[PDB]
């Protein structure tokens, strides 16, 4: 990695281009509020700071590595050769920049600063924005975390309201999403964002990340169970799907088990097949060691409540102390098809319509819960708000006439409490008159050291949910 | 990087699921026919294969940290250690894989075998499914460079009606998305299937993935021109948007910049300041240096049309042989902002409408180019379609009842060239008949070494437009 070729390639040129005399560009993060994700969980910014800009980033051998690309890929010697040696020789390859940030886990609303950031030393005013693309990249686990916990806020809801409890809330909603991500980076990263809110993946990369980046008391932050694929029930041939169940569950007969159904006809499955053929299996199974059904075709909504009403007839079923009807603990269901926050809402308040417990059932989302997610959705967004000039400094915005929404904040910035326990955002340095108590944001970088970090256990903690 | 870690959880137990005495499972990757993306560009492989799959991927250690994850991760011993020992004192850590594939940048219309994947050990029959995670990913630079070029494709048809050839075609739409995609790897791979199609790009990670894993005859596959950001215009102040203009294309006199000019009004930018104000500096510069305007705001199309009409009155317009309007040649916009296929379709529509040339214009895009596409987009699917239990081999494939669009192929697969010059996938081994011409999928991988290589030369020549 070369945090010289780390950039957007215009941001190569714009040295030439501030006011001369600038000492310092002070530049700040928000999730940019709208004319609906009403407040967003901050994560990831800790990963991108000891990973890409902590340390020795700068080399002579990556300093000509950069000249050499550029000179082709403008067809012109325009790379800040004199910026970056002043940065090896002066600091040792360590970035001369303060970063000062939100603690990690918070849940702040719309429209405040979550991190600022400005350069220590006065011929570095440059280097502040030429780390804006790195930065920026914040946008996708603040986005993962913030959407995964919004569909816990739905789950928690709809479990409460027909069961009268929370119990194995963290496990509702299981990350299936590694295939459908872009990079086996961003697999790491959206599934670590997920964990937050969450104890049930099957995305494996985002264990490392987590003990290597952040660290959690538990051996690891997630589970998972055994589980079919169409490949382990096909297999078998078209006729003997029955065999292939049995053996499954056989394999796996002390410890939970989901099994795929939907090969051939998901309805046939559950009525016939595990409905009668092979009933003696299931009903003899532990509370602990549920079959777990799991349709994977067909309009989701429909799909669940006709497995549901077909397993209600063959197996039998309770009502809870709230109304609400409950499979034998045995028995299970998970919808693992176009499962995203809308869809989620759909099918709980379809169950809860047609009096089934969402106790009985458990969603996995892969490409709705890790990729289905752009930077546009937050409006996660860097701007410089503050710089010095001539000795003189200035509060600096943009403010675009056909677009109000994309008006910017002035001046040097500050997190603060208000009187009622809420989140404001000072401009202006008015922070400075202290009278709304001391700035949330920490230090979290300065000079190429890393100043202030949270465990994966803190995060969760900052991170849970009202109720 | 540890392969064992590098799939999903539950393919972790699969092992144990198959048919006993099961020798072969073949499975296939197909971008899936629906009930509008008609053909689909093939490339990313060859980076996977060169960067996860090739060479020794299995030690003793590697085996150990999966042995103890597993462990914690299932609260279980389900890890197969026995299996992955196998292929480290048999093969020196080497995957007994055979993986076939069509060549790089080649257009295949949808619902067409692009590879194959099996296992050259008898041993080894859960390996092919074990890297279904990795090679899925796939999906992502096939998307990108599909959507890429379905965008070239709207571009070429209106630039040819409105100006009469193809001028500037490879530069129309430039990568802006290095800050909009969820982590550096993604930003990679998405800039590297963008310039499948293009030549312009300011996602500076793809050039080095290019070098580094397919390489360009020419020094690089990727160019820039400098370019403003609001940081660069605001830092001015805001009475002085005028002052940080006439510096910026000063300091780049002599090539093409791009500046930003919707920080307070974009209107007030075009008709007064670079209307009037500056003028003088704009008239005076060559062909090959235009001033390139930016809007960054409101309503694409309305923006696009009001900046044309604004700038044609005070520039001296002409009118091409076809009856469109041309701004002088030192003059050009960019629309940068809100940029996909549907609004790119939209605004050179809206242009030919009111008789201004595509000529004109050039598009950035970002999250539409990088980040804002799944998996579902193209269907793209990898399933078992051949298996060898107890030496009689059975073709295999899953067709479930509520969704006839997720039926899967059966058997031994072929990709061929039909009479009429078109492609056929044929299915149960019927290859095997010479009543086709020769198999298209090449050997690409076989025992841990990569056997066929494209270079981005070959892959750029396979994936033109036809004109
Ligand atoms: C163990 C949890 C808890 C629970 O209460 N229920 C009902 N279900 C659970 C569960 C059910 C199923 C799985 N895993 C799967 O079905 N998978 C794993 C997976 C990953 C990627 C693509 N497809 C699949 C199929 C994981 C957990
Ligand atoms: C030079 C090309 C070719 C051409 O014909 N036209 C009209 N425009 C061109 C061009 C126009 C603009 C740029 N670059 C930019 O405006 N950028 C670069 C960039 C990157 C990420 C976010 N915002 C920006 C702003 C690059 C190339």
């Amino acid at each position: 990695f070369n945090i010289l070729l780390a950039t957007d390639s215009y941001k190569v040129t714009h040295y030439k281009q501030y006011p001369p005399n600038t000492s310092k560009v002070y530049s700040y993060f928000e999730c940019r509020e709208k004319k609906k994700y009403e407040e967003t969980v901050f994560y990831g910014l800790q990963y991108i700071l000891n990973k890409y800009l902590k340390g020795k980033v700068v080399t002579k051998e990556k300093i000509q590595e950069a000249k050499d690309v550029y000179k082709e890929h403008f067809q012109d010697d325009v790379f800040n050769e004199k910026g970056w040696n002043y940065i090896l020789e002066k600091y040792d390859g360590h970035l001369p920049i303060e970063i000062k940030a939100v603690p990690e886990g918070f849940v702040i609303p719309r429209g405040n600063v979550l991190f600022t950031v400005e350069n220590t030393d006065p011929e570095c005013y440059w280097l502040t924005n030429w780390i804006e693309t790195i930065l920026v990249q914040s946008w996708y686990p603040i986005t993962v975390a913030t959407n995964s916990r919004e569909q816990k806020k739905i789950l928690a809801k709809y479990l409460l309201e027909t069961s009268g409890n929370l119990d194995g809330l963290e496990y509702k909603l299981h990350d299936f999403g590694y295939r459908g991500v872009s990079s086996q980076e961003t697999a790491g990263i959206g599934a670590s964002a997920h964990l937050v809110n969450f104890k049930g993946t099957d995305t494996v990369a985002g264990l490392a990340l987590i003990k290597k980046y952040y660290g959690t008391k538990d051996p690891v932050p997630g589970y998972s169970v055994p589980a079919a694929e169409h490949s382990t029930i096909t297999a078998w041939g078209k006729d003997h799907e029955k065999d292939a169940f049995e053996h499954i569950v056989t394999q796996f007969s002390s410890v939970p088990v989901s099994v795929v159904s939907d090969s051939y006809d998901i309805y046939n499955a559950c009525e016939k097949i595990w409905g009668e053929d092979l009933r003696h299996l299931i009903v003899s199974r532990s509370t602990q060691a549920p079959l777990i059904i799991r349709p994977d075709s067909g309009n989701p909504l429909d799909t669940v409540l006709k497995v549901l009403e077909i397993l209600g007839k063959k197996f039998p079923v309770t009502e809870n102390s709230k109304g609400y009807k409950l499979l034998p603990p045995y028995l299970r269901v998970i919808q693992g098809d176009g499962v995203d926050i809308n869809t989620l809402q759909e099918i709980v308040e379809g169950m809860k319509q047609k009096m089934w417990s969402i106790e009985n059932i458990a969603f996995g989302s892969g490409g709705g819960l890790l990729q289905k997610l752009t930077r546009d959705l937050l409006n996660c967004s860097f701007k410089c708000s503050y710089v010095v000039t001539n000795g003189l400094g200035i509060n600096v915005f943009k403010d675009p006439v056909a677009d109000p929404n994309k008006r910017s904040k002035k001046g040097r910035l500050s997190l603060h409490r208000t009187p009622a326990g809420n989140f404001v955002t000072l401009e202006e340095g008015k922070g400075d008159l202290e009278e709304y108590g001391q700035d949330l944001l920490h230090t979290v970088f300065k000079n190429g050291k890393v100043t202030k970090s949270y465990s994966f256990d803190e995060i969760r903690k900052n991170a849970q949910l009202n109720i």
